[PDB]
C-alpha cells in the first residue's frame, strides 16, 4: 500500500535559480558542495527526461550504501520535479518504490518556498515508521542547504 509524507521548506534562492541547480544540476552539485552526504551520482541511463535512472552512493558508514533513483517528470515552467527510489538502499522485499514530488515556488521577497511530497509503496501492509521518513528529511534539509550556501557564495553559477 502507500504511505504519504509531505513537508514544506523555505530558501532564501529564487525558484527558478534553485530549480536549475538544486534540481536541474543535483548530479554535478551534490558530491561538489555536500561529500560528507553523497559521495557521487552515476547517470546509469537517459538523458535526463522521463526514465532517466541515476545511481547515487553515499559515504562509508552511512545507512545504506546506494540507491538509484529514476526521474518520472520535469517540469521546467512550474518548478516541478518527480522521481522514484526504485533499487538500493530500503527498498526490498517489503518496500517497492518510494514516488517523490517537489514544487518550488516563488516568494516576493526573493526566496522560494519547496513543497515536497514523498509516498512510500510497501510490499504486504507492514509500516513505514517515523525514523525512516525522519533520516530522508534530513538528507533533503541538508542537501538543500548545502546547494543554498554554494548559490550565495557563487553568484554567476546558475544564472
Ligand atoms: O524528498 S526529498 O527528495 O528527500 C527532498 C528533496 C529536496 C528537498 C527536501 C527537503 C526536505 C525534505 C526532503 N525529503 C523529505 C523526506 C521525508 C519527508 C518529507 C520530505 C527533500
Amino acid at each position: 500500500g502507500v504511505f504519504n509524507y509531505e513537508t514544506e521548506t523555505t530558501s532564501v534562492i529564487p525558484a527558478a535559480r534553485l530549480f536549475k541547480a538544486f534540481i536541474l544540476d543535483g548530479d554535478n552539485l551534490f558530491p561538489k558542495v555536500a561529500p560528507q552526504a553523497i559521495s557521487s551520482v552515476e547517470n546509469i541511463e537517459g538523458n535526463g527526461g522521463p526514465g532517466t535512472i541515476k545511481k547515487i552512493s553515499f559515504p562509508e558508514g552511512f545507512p545504506f550504501k546506494y540507491v538509484k533513483d529514476r526521474v518520472d517528470e520535469v517540469d521546467h515552467t512550474n518548478f516541478k520535479y518527480n522521481y522514484s527510489v526504485i533499487e538500493g538502499g530500503p527498498i526490498g522485499d517489503t518496500l517497492e518504490k518510494i514516488s517523490n514530488e517537489i514544487k518550488i515556488v516563488a516568494t516576493p521577497d526573493g526566496g522560494s518556498i519547496l513543497k515536497i511530497s514523498n509516498k512510500y509503496h510497501t510490499k504486504g501492509d507492514h509500516e513505514v515508521k517515523a525514523e525512516q521518513v525522519k533520516a530522508s528529511k534530513e538528507m533533503g534539509e541538508t542537501l538543500l542547504r548545502a546547494v543554498e550556501s554554494y548559490l550565495l557564495a557563487h553568484s554567476d553559477a546558475y544564472n
